[PDB]
């Protein structure tokens, strides 16, 4: 709080490849739900918003080393992450789905249908964590969902595992892709802050409570 207020700018870490929460528009702005949340936290602090964009798997370590104040980046509240960092009250529900090529005959519905397929994930996500739990799935890991889909679209992967909302976002803009599966997990995004910064966390929950 008072390091942020001193410096006049709240540093947000995210990965701008995840509509409709964080993505790059036609003008090269990071826009969408998570950015608006950030704007409304910064606005309430009287500081300005500095968006730091980086790969997803860079967020926790960035935050643990003070390069950022918060992670607002469609980040699922996991017990495993809850061990190193602290989370806000939940701000959105989502779950893993499987996106395939609408061409293909292949319509997986469960993770077991992906066994002996090549599956594209974003390193360090809950999709990555979860497909990695089934043997036989040949998991190929990408820094960016952009390149995970590119590769599906080429033919070099049989599917992409990611959150429901973003899947819908990516599918709306690639009519050669379809979501084959229903929702395969039950996740809730939170806003990640260091465990010491409890007066920041409480502020975020006050703002979060005030928006809803
Ligand atoms: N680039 C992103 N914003 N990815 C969101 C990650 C998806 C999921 N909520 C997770 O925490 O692993």
């Amino acid at each position: 709080i008072d390091e942020i207020k001193s410096r006049g700018y709240l540093l947000v870490g995210l990965s701008a490849d995840f509509p409709p929460f964080e993505f790059v528009d036609e003008n090269g702005n990071i826009v969408g739900f998570d950015v608006d949340l950030a704007k409304e936290i910064a606005r309430r602090l009287g500081v300005e918003l500095k968006i730091v964009d980086m790969t997803f798997d860079g967020l926790i370590p960035s935050l643990l080393t003070k390069k950022i104040d918060v992670i607002i980046s469609g980040m699922t509240i996991t017990e495993e992450r809850k061990k190193v960092v602290a989370f806000s009250d939940p701000y959105f529900d989502a779950g893993q789905v499987i996106v395939v090529r609408k061409d293909s005959d292949f319509r997986p519905k469960t993770y077991e249908d992906l066994v002996g397929k090549t599956v594209a994930v974003q390193i360090g996500t809950t999709g990555d964590i979860e497909v990695s739990k089934y043997d036989g799935i040949k998991v190929v890991r990408f820094d960016k969902f952009t390149d995970a889909f590119l590769e599906l679209k080429r033919g070099r992967a049989d599917a992409v595992v990611l959150d429901s909302a973003t899947a819908r976002a990516f599918v709306a803009k690639n009519p050669d892709l379809v979501i084959s599966s229903g929702v395969l997990s039950s996740e809730q995004y939170g806003i990640a802050v260091r465990k010491e910064d409890t007066d920041l966390l409480e502020f975020i929950n006050s703002v979060l409570r005030e928006l809803k």
